[PDB]
């Protein structure tokens, strides 16, 4: 049912841009929450990364992956604005003559900046719990944040592609089912996949660098490196979202 | 995107609460009691696990603990009973939405809080009578955890409670946005897995923690003035996460003019 | 929604006493099965107890509790007469003016005996499988039946209270959801909670003592010690089922 | 509600026999598929039993049980003819005046033989894969076949009884719910129990022996010993299925 | 309920060829995603194999099977064209007189070549991430591709069969249920069964070899060996898929 799906997608895009043109406050607040949601998932899996790494476990990355489902499940189940997901919706709705190229440009920028705000808000709050004053978890953040800002642009860009392919395909999946359960399971599988395989998610990283740059202990990485990671991964996501999933669902769901 | 339809569902839920309180206090407390005892049953389970595993020196203890805490909020959702931390978002949202007053909110918060506590007290007492926390790893787990929580800076507890309710209320929010019960349970399971393992603080869960520690004859790491210090700051944290975050969010996203 | 549920419970209660006043065969044959169904859960988690204990792992209690779900899941899905569950139904239905004190006591007695007959039959058959001729499993039974029969009264009594709160609250959930899957998930969590936490269920114990008594491989049993545990635990279940859940569901769901 | 189920069963029995009298091809082809489907489950959990026993694991049997769900999940979800299941269905239908005693015997004889053809075909093909040319799995196969063909008749008979009580009770559940998801979860719990507990399924054993015999590695099997196990368990199965489940479902769901 | 299913199947077949006859771009792009989706499943379970292998674990093969569901799940939920699935559909469709032999061979050819386009695309992108420049994963990819290539034709062939009997029987299931969750669960089981059992999947192998050839690590892969495996496995699938499931779902479902 590609036609029915492409239509759903396009409506989604129109609804998004409509919200933005109606209330920037509403759209920013909705995106803020999606960032805090994806971020919560990060906090869970780095807390797991810490516990399991300190204990020298081979299962660390598998378990970290199995436990990330909450990040996207919360976003999908609350109907909040996540930038990575708008990479497919805006483009798919754009090729379908439902939204302009500006519309897409505007939703991407606002959803992005909006997601960042949720991540910064979460960062400060977590930091204030003490839970990263020192120890295995605190360190797991510092090291990870360093690893990522230290990788080749090509490596990130491509990691970013494979990631948003998985994310958007689970979003597409939710558009093609009525089972909120099936929705969640598919999100579970895709995040399990993208997390454990080592792909890069622009928004989830906002929480990673948010907590680092806001933590006292963490001296390891600069703000300039956080921008290099987000930009290289962002571009990667955009490609994997718009140029693969966006264009793909349109091609499969046109009618002449 | 179905925010108006939901903010409505919320604003209605808020009304039914203050309505229930106003027609029968026996009914509102007895409900709040079963909720506290339900959230507490969840603490009995994961603290038993917390004990078996720490005594064995496993690195998976906090992970397995968070995973098993699902029963706490699941019972409360599936029975439709009054939980204080859940009303932080409902009453809050229903208030901003011109459905209930500030007086109603603080009435429901108080009666459900004091109500949940009765649930904990009854549970703890009964749990002690089972003899399961006379001695051993579990007793030691309650004893040690009770002390760690009572001896943390105010700010730490405060923020730990904020992140907790954002998760607890959001799982509730999810339940107002789906007709699948299975979907409801899963999301609760995920949100609880997150807040437990991440090390966040839930006031009504702590009532069973302190209920059991203080009531146990052999567990003295406690201090009632300590349990109060915790329950107050964590509760403050929960209200800020439930009302100022989720409550205010569900409304800002739900209005129309 | 408590009016509908309380009404719903009262109807269940009235059906039970109707079935018993209509056919004692049907009601004992339905109780025997519910006993033998819960008993099956025991045979599983004790076979699991023998293997994990003999090997001495910490997870033993946790795995056992996660595996007991089948016990009450068969009872609910087959729709058969479990004594512990009748503590809430008959209790609430009675308070709601639908059933009489005499009706409650009959349904309580007849399902108890019936459940027991259920376990006796399971025991004999299990004994004949040889699965308990000697080794970890038969040892886990022997060892477990001892401690249960050597615990102070109040301990069992309270343990029985907490058990039937969980067992009945899962039964309650199966009255508040149209999703059969959601039913099974809730039973799962409740049975996981009460098993791993070390609470006492009377019907399940009939199977424990059924095997320990029929198996040649002795025990620190002595029947008299089995009647002591079954009597003290049953009273606990009754209090937890009737006084807590039964009366609780009534108070929340009356109308004036 | 039991006549509404007892009715479903009686209709299921009438349709089974209607199929046999309409196409001995269709009924066999269906039974051979059920047999092969169940065997497929065996191939998985013996591949597991081989991996885990070799490494000396205390979890071996527990993981085996947890993974055997696929066996009956294909037979129920595809609607194919399984002998063990026909014990309760044909039995209950025969007691409810739906089908005759000769009807019950044809269905039983054919489905049984049909299931064997499935196992044989699967057995052959599996051997051709080379996965039993030598090693842990092959050893687990030949080892388990022996132990089974070496146990007293009684043991097998009683194991067969408890095995079918469980396999049939899950088949009953699938008659008592409209949730396909629920149907599966229940099959999962029932097989988990009977596998891990130590009970004997006659059709699953066909594949166990199919492989052991057709397998290039000597044996220690003796085909005359394989028949001993299949007769012992099959009879155990019949009792468990017919006398217990069949008779119980009829008794609980009559109308006078 | 096979008539209705055979009808449903014959319809899928008619739609597939219709799609191909109406737009080669739509069809190939649809097959490109199916291959890439199945490939993502491989990327996941080889990342898992690399980690657990390097840590020397006996559970590795078991954890790989449990984590492969995302492969056929993404495909069934996006409604995309996977060659191994068309072995059954086109077979049953043909025998039921909905499509021709020419129609069949076109669908087979185009999906297979379409799936390969997807493998090659996933390959390039994945290697571009550095996640296989060197290490346990990279070495795992290399090592598995070598084993597969260096295996007798008869072995690969028979494993291709059993693999597709499961891949297809899961597609058959998705045709028989309306529970989307039940569809995923059943796929999860079937992919668990064939991965852990050690069976051979043509399309999954496409990404294995796609990554082993673009990958920097030197090994014993040999292109002539990749074609030898792809061919001998492809065949195996065609047989188990068409000669087994196709013909079976036809025989059980025709009407006279
Ligand atoms: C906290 C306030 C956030 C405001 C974010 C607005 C940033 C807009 O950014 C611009 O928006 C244009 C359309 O308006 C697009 O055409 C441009 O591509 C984009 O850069
Ligand atoms: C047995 C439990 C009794 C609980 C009684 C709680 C009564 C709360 O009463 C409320 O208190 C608020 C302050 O918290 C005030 O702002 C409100 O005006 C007042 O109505
Ligand atoms: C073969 C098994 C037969 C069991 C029949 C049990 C009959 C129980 O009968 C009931 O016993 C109660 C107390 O036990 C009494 O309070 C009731 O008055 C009485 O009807
Ligand atoms: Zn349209
Ligand atoms: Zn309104
Ligand atoms: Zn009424
Ligand atoms: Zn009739
Ligand atoms: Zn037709």
């Amino acid at each position: 049912a590609h036609k029915e799906t492409l239509d759903k997608l396009t409506n989604a895009a129109i609804n998004k841009i409509n919200l933005l043109n109606t209330s920037k406050v509403k759209y920013l607040v909705s995106s803020a929450f999606a960032g805090l949601y994806v971020g919560i998932g990060i906090l869970l899996i780095f807390t797991i990364g810490g516990l399991l790494t300190d204990a020298g476990s081979p299962m660390t990355k598998i378990v970290m992956g199995l436990s990330f489902a909450i990040a996207l499940s919360l976003v999908i189940m609350t109907g909040t604005e996540l930038f990575t997901g708008n990479n497919m919706v805006m483009s798919a709705g754009m090729l379908n003559k439902g939204v302009s190229i500006k519309d897409t440009s505007k939703i991407w920028a606002y959803s992005w900046v909006g997601n960042l705000i949720g991540a910064l808000v979460l960062g400060i709050i977590f930091v204030g719990t003490g839970l990263v004053d020192k120890g295995p978890v605190a360190e797991f953040f510092a090291n990870t944040a360093a690893s990522k800002a230290s990788m080749p642009f090509t490596a990130l860009f491509f990691r970013g592609i494979l990631c948003n392919i998985l994310v958007c395909v689970s979003v597409l999946c939710s558009f093609r089912t009525n089972s909120d359960t099936a929705k969640i399971i598919m999100i579970f599988l895709c995040l399990f996949a993208f997390i454990t395989s080592g792909f890069e998610h622009s928004v989830a990283n906002m929480t990673i660098y948010s907590v680092s740059l806001f933590s006292p202990t963490i001296s390891t990485v600069t703000i300039g490196g956080a921008i290099y990671n987000l930009v290289a991964v962002t571009l990667g996501n955009i490609v994997g979202g718009a140029l693969f999933m966006g264009l793909g669902t349109y091609i499969l769901g046109k009618e002449k």
